[PDB]
């Protein structure tokens, strides 16, 4: 019923709504979503989205940003961030299979790692992936 | 702007001409293997493309990077578009340190962040480099989990 594929613009309406499940997600006009979008892809991030055909609602979404550092020789790193799976389908599968999916992209990239931070409920979940424990999210509201 | 302590520094955006200096700094946080001019100029492009700001402080006399960090500017679709900031790459010359540069570069890049209106900055710390970021209004939260590979 269900497919994994690149988000693309005619997303976005629904998307931003499976994403007032993370934080508030007050609308953003066409023109509005689609720069975010535009910068977000200047930025190298890929989204991965779970879209129900028929309906055509976006049930699952996961952001890959890769980005090149000085160091280990120019090697990238991806960042996985903002995993949302509609309440509907948690307990489904689809959350695992987005975060397989943009470390296989990581991969293809030669990136050398993939970090994300973790509350202390999905730790077991990703450890099953399998992410290991080190440093600690520090955090500054601004 | 913020006094920091030492009258032949400058705290300024990384140039073309310190990215050799700065890629021999960064080899105090990691592997930094040499890069060609070329190599370096791209990687600095790419990087510059994508929204990172690197701030770094120079000893002016010498040229020498002896401190960076650097800042993502991450835009999202949930807050209105209110973007997130992420730091990287903090390291400062073991020659310089002690002196409130580390200090000084976090708090240059979290008042970038607020002036392109980010409501929140994150990183990651080590076990050690913990208090330091408390001292900078950094409370832990979440766990960073890492794949190899």
């Amino acid at each position: 019923d269900l497919e994994l594929r690149v988000l693309e613009e005619s997303d976005l309406s629904s998307h931003l709504e499976l994403l007032g499940h993370l934080t508030e997600a007050p609308p953003l006009s066409g023109v509005e979503l689609a720069n975010i979008a535009d910068m977000r892809r200047r930025a190298g991030i890929v989204t991965k989205v779970f879209c129900h055909q028929p309906t055509g609602r976006i049930v699952g979404s996961a952001s890959l940003m890769i980005q090149p550092k000085f160091t280990r020789g120019g090697r990238a790193v991806g960042h996985i961030e903002d995993v949302v799976v509609d309440p509907s389908y948690r307990g489904a599968g689809l959350g695992k299979a987005l975060i397989m999916d943009l470390c296989e992209i990581s991969r293809s990239k030669g990136c050398y790692k993939v970090i994300l931070d973790s509350s202390e409920k999905s730790l077991p979940f990703y450890e099953k992936l399998g992410f290991r424990a080190h440093e600690r999210q520090m955090r500054l509201d601004l």
